[PDB]
């Protein structure tokens, strides 16, 4: 997260660190007891999910590391597009829920968030252009950018479909290692960070977030199959 501030420890109990070979790779969102939503591109080694965390390194009573039983990318995702960039991770077991570990309700009403609304995006991604990595979770409030603006040639040139939303990227933004994490509006998950342009913090290249409401059937069906 660029231009943000330290999160309150454990105040966003859905926040997950998706880890590869023991190192923070991408954010994720706990969406049910045994499932974390993240971004497919992140998994383009040993994948694990750290729940209950604030600091990546320091001892905390709620911190618990989970192995991943199955990684389920969206079936229409592809390495060369930004579309359908969602990933469902099934934990080795049901997470131990508590004040610090709780799923986040996600939006099922398929309607755009009003442009200009500030939504909250959190992560352990880089915090400056030098690539410095934070030990503790950061977050930032970003304004939703209207799709008609975001699709202009100078910005994302038509790539913002109805299943995507944009937020302003003027200095404040999501960045490397934030993909997969949440864009939360009014307390409900609206977006999942995707990497868009690799450029962060440049107003000319807004942040892109996958709209969860567009993917309700997929999430419901993956979870229902596993529950059979
Ligand atoms: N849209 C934003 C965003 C959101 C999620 C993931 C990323 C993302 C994912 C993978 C790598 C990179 C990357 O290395 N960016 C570098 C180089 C370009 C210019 C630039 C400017 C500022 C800071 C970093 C960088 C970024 C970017």
């Amino acid at each position: 997260i660029l231009g943000g501030r330290e999160a309150e420890a454990h105040a966003r109990p859905y926040m997950a660190s998706v880890q590869l070979n023991g190192a923070h790779l991408c954010g994720g969102v706990l969406v049910a007891e045994q499932w974390v939503l993240s971004a497919a591109h992140c998994l383009e080694g040993k994948v694990q999910v750290l729940l209950g965390a604030h600091s990546l390194s320091q001892p905390e009573p709620s911190k618990r590391l989970y192995d991943v039983l199955r990684a389920v990318p969206h079936p229409d995702s592809q390495p060369d597009t930004i579309d359908h960039d969602l990933l469902l991770l099934q934990l080795s077991e049901k997470a131990t829920l508590g004040p610090a570990v709780r799923p986040l309700p996600w939006q099922r009403v398929d309607r755009d968030v009003a442009p200009g609304t500030l939504c909250d995006v959190a992560g352990w991604g880089i915090v400056n252009h030098a690539g410095r990595r934070p030990d503790s979770l950061q977050h930032v409030l970003l304004p939703v950018l209207d799709r008609a603006t975001c699709n202009r040639r100078t910005h994302h040139d038509g790539a913002i479909t109805e299943r995507l939303m944009c937020a302003e990227s003027n200095r404040r933004d999501s960045c490397k290692g934030d993909s997969g994490g949440p864009l939360v509006c009014g307390g409900v998950l609206e977006g999942v960070v995707t990497s868009g342009s690799r450029v962060c913090g440049n107003r000319k290249k807004p942040g892109i977030y996958t709209r969860v409401a567009s993917y309700a059937a997929w999430i419901d069906s993956v979870l229902a199959s596993a529950a059979a």
